[PDB]
């Protein structure tokens, strides 16, 4: 069946304090080479064939539960 | 300058209650085609070159901060 | 009309890798005073009275949708 | 030691599609009495005494990692 990878991330149009804090933490740990840090959610969904088309199913789930399209962008990839 | 993509996910032998809870809700919402849900993290770190080797640096950041390697696996890809 | 507060948290005997990962990061960020981290969900549902008993209704919503009772505990409090 | 309860929620000033979807799901399941649904994150942090004051520690952690104060509100309660 299918392995669907979903990436959910804060829209770039929003201040990201958490990413800033992680970047600073890395510097404090002496990994001063870091210039920017971005952290998002990564999901792996195993999906079995059904009457619904795969693309319709995934977006429906991201629009309703896996994401808040008001403040986050989401994208996906499918593998077998 | 490099852009490091890091994928953090629970080890195969580790149960993922967060995903298991999401799977349950999805099922109640009629998405019974979802067989399994694994929730992890995706990150993009921009880094400058230094005296440190690329492989040595990414592994340290991952083991020391990005992932709790006792329960999480990590894999990375680098682009210019 | 009632306001139902629901607290969903992993059962004591269930490991919480999400929290364990957050705990690890917190430690690296110098917050070693954190001994344990358990991550769950909090919800507030506004409901109208009906023929259903209050206790019967809240338990069904919790068991059927709000929480995956195989791994999660739930407790609720109600206000007017 | 201390048991700190942290509640992280989307600011009321933001559209909440996920809450809307859960509300609709409840109606579809015949729990039509539901009028509104709000879902937030609930965390339980066990904290041991240190040189830092408890209130300073908690807010620092919420401002840096446990929350994104741009889109979410957070509050906490402490018990022994």
């Amino acid at each position: 069946m299918y392995k669907v990878k979903v990436y959910v991330s804060l829209k770039e149009s929003v201040l990201d304090p958490q990413g800033s804090a992680v970047q600073h933490a890395l510097h404090s740990m002496t990994y001063n080479e870091v210039q920017d840090v971005r952290i998002g959610k990564y999901m792996e969904l195993t999906i079995e064939k059904s009457d619904r088309d795969l693309d319709v199913l995934v977006k429906e789930m991201c629009e309703k539960l896996l994401a808040n399209t008001v403040i986050e962008d989401y994208r996906y990839e499918v593998e077998e």
